Order: structure tokens, then C-alpha cells, then sequence
RNA sequence: CAGU
């Protein structure tokens, strides 16, 4: 791409055959996906992560909770899955870095992965946002990366709520999903990324509501972030709920990829929070609510990241871009597939 | 930059 910036790259063969060919996704990967929610193997996985862990504090309170794309219903069988390990009703504590206890938790923690025969320690990362024990699940097979932060788990219960109100976001979720892999795009923009880029679109289109107007003031709060929100029948919105059919889901991801090969991530962000088109990088901030601007007042280095090629605003952690590593390149790149994207879908 |  950067050494010609002038061509369209183009979009890889294996991205372009599952276009060109949607019905796998409405008969098959939408039954597999929404089965996925909820089996067996999850009961065993926060069973012996209690077993395993509750020595090793043992007065000290624990809960695990799942999240993540196999949760939400967007997963596959090869998906991993995410979970939180809540050490010492820490649920409500918000670290915009991780901190020394809590890096500290994760160390003791890996030391347990190690010496235990169900479990296979396959990464430790501690210098991240959010640092992670990545371990496999010996009995099941199934790979966990495990955290000590419940901002996950408080999106996956937003998306849940918007899946099962609009199923066609699910669909067009797990489309996009398998399209962002064919395309090779998902170590720059994220399955999370593109769930909530798939919410803004539908919101703009108005099938969902802004997350802002599910949250008007009891507010429940981890740090700053108001991680609830009023579960509204769609009916009290006017919100239709569509008949999720293949022409209809056809239609929508035509717009979708259309809408953001077209979009203007030099000015403009995505942004499920507000759900308003044309949502401007330089008014976003002021367009927070108070607990985000007391927030940034006292800590200007916890601000969303604006300067970024591709911004993409967590709905609940509002000083999240979660797209804030794509680059120029990897933009253009996600640009590009979207124009031939919509064009091959007509 | 790494869960989501
Ligand atoms: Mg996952
Ligand atoms: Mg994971």
C-alpha cells in the first residue's frame, strides 16, 4: 500500500469468493454461533478456574465471568474464550493502566496455570492495557484468555441486549466477522472494532438506539463508566425489529461497506455512544457526559485518543478509541475492501 | 499496540 498509495489493493481472492457467493451465514454459522452462547463446556472451564484459584486466596471473595464473541453469539468453534477472574470484589474499579496489584494478581495467578495438570499456560501479558493470561483448557481444549478487568464482560451484556432486540445485527456481525479474517484485517481492526462500527451503522439507519439514551438517570459504575443501561422494549422506541431474511441482510451490509468506504476518519468518528450521523472528532469531548469530563479534568492523559488515523469510541469506556492502532495504511487497506466490498454486493 |  505505502509504496503505491495510488492503487486500490485489491481484495484478496478468498474475501472476494465468500462475497460473491450470503445464505452460509443466515443457515449455518447463525445456528452455530447462537448454540455457542451457551454449552456445556463453559460450566467446567469457571468450575476449575474456582477450583484451581481459591487456594490461592482463600478467604479473599471470587467470581469469573464470561464475555466475549462466543457469549454475545458471534462466535465459531475455533473462537476462544474470555474471562474475567474477580479477585476481592474489585468489579467496580476501574485502572486505566494496570496496577501493581493487579499485575501482581496476574503473576501469582500464572504460577497456578503452570504447576496445574488441566491447564497449559500458552501466554503471560503484562505489559498491556488490559493484561492477560492466555492458557488452554486442557479437559475441553478450548483456549481462555483470562483478565482481572470487568469492562468486557459489561459490553457483552450491551451487545447481547442489541442482538437479541435486533437480530440482523448479529447476522451482519457475523459477516462481517468471517469478512474482516478472509480479508487478513484482524490484527489491525478488531471483531470488537467492527461490532461496534456494525451498531453505529444501524443506529444511523434507525434500527438502534443511541447507548446515551438507555442511560438517562440508576446509574451502576465501574470508575467513571456507566456500564448499565435501561433494557427498553424496541416497541417504546419505535424501533423496528426486522424480519432477518437474505435479501434484507444483503441490503444493510451493501449500505454498511458502502458507508464506510465513503466515511471521513480524518474529521468524523464512529461513535454508538452519541448513535448520531456525522458525530465531529473536535465536538465529541464536549459531548461526554459529566463523569467523563470530571474524569479527564483531573487526568488529561486518560482522554480518548483523537489523533489517531481510524477513531472508533467505546459505547461504555468512553477513552477508548479502540481502533486507535490502525494505521494510515491499515485504513486505507480496510477502505479499499470496503469500496470493492459494496460493489460486489451491487 | 495486545481482552472486549
Ligand atoms: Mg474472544
Ligand atoms: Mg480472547
Amino acid at each position: 500500500v505505502k509504496a503505491r498509495q495510488h492503487i486500490t489493493v485489491r481484495l484478496p481472492k478468498k474475501a472476494r469468493a465468500m462475497i460473491v457467493g450470503i445464505t452460509n451465514v443466515f443457515k449455518d454459522k447463525y445456528p452455530i454461533a447462537d448454540k455457542l452462547k451457551v454449552i456445556p463446556e463453559y460450566d467446567v472451564i469457571e468450575q476449575d478456574l474456582c477450583k484451581l484459584l481459591s487456594p490461592g486466596f482463600p478467604k479473599q471473595p471470587l467470581r469469573v465471568y464470561k464475555f466475549g464473541s462466543r457469549i454475545t453469539g458471534i462466535g465459531n468453534r475455533s473462537s476462544d474464550l474470555d474471562l474475567f477472574v474477580d479477585i476481592g470484589n474489585t468489579f467496580h474499579t476501574f485502572e486505566h493502566r494496570a496496577s501493581n496489584a493487579t499485575v501482581a494478581k496476574l503473576r501469582a495467578m500464572r504460577k497456578f496455570f503452570c504447576d496445574s495438570e488441566d491447564w497449559r499456560l500458552i501466554n503471560f501479558i503484562e505489559q498491556a492495557r488490559v493484561p492477560i493470561i492466555k492458557t488452554c483448557h486442557l479437559p475441553t481444549g478450548i483456549e481462555c484468555d483470562i483478565c482481572l478487568n470487568s469492562m468486557g464482560f459489561c459490553n457483552t451484556n450491551l451487545l447481547k441486549y442489541i442482538f437479541e432486540s435486533q437480530p440482523l445485527t448479529q447476522y451482519m456481525c457475523i459477516y462481517v466477522k468471517n469478512w474482516l479474517e478472509r480479508c487478513k484485517l484482524t490484527e489491525q481492526i478488531s471483531t470488537y472494532s467492527i461490532t461496534l462500527m456494525v451498531i453505529y451503522f444501524l443506529q444511523l439507519q434507525a434500527l438502534l438506539p443511541p447507548i446515551a439514551m438507555l442511560q438517562i438517570e440508576q446509574a451502576v459504575l465501574v470508575g467513571p463508566w456507566v456500564v448499565n443501561f435501561a433494557q427498553k422494549s424496541f416497541s417504546e422506541l419505535g424501533l423496528q425489529q426486522l424480519k432477518a431474511t437474505v435479501p434484507v441482510i444483503k441490503g444493510f451490509l451493501r449500505n454498511f461497506f458502502a458507508y464506510f468506504a465513503k466515511f471521513d476518519y480524518e474529521h468524523f468518528l464512529v461513535c454508538p455512544y452519541i448513535g448520531q450521523a456525522n458525530v465531529e472528532i473536535a465536538k465529541i469531548e464536549r459531548m461526554l457526559h459529566a463523569r467523563y469530563s470530571a474524569y479527564v479534568s483531573d487526568n488529561p492523559e486518560c482522554s480518548i485518543q483523537l489523533k489517531k488515523p481510524m477513531v472508533v469510541q467505546d459505547p461504555i469506556q468512553l477513552n477508548h478509541n479502540v481502533t486507535k492502532a490502525v494505521t494510515k495504511y491499515g485504513l486505507q487497506t480496510f477502505v479499499d475492501y470496503c469500496q470493492q466490498t459494496a460493489e460486489l454486493l451491487e
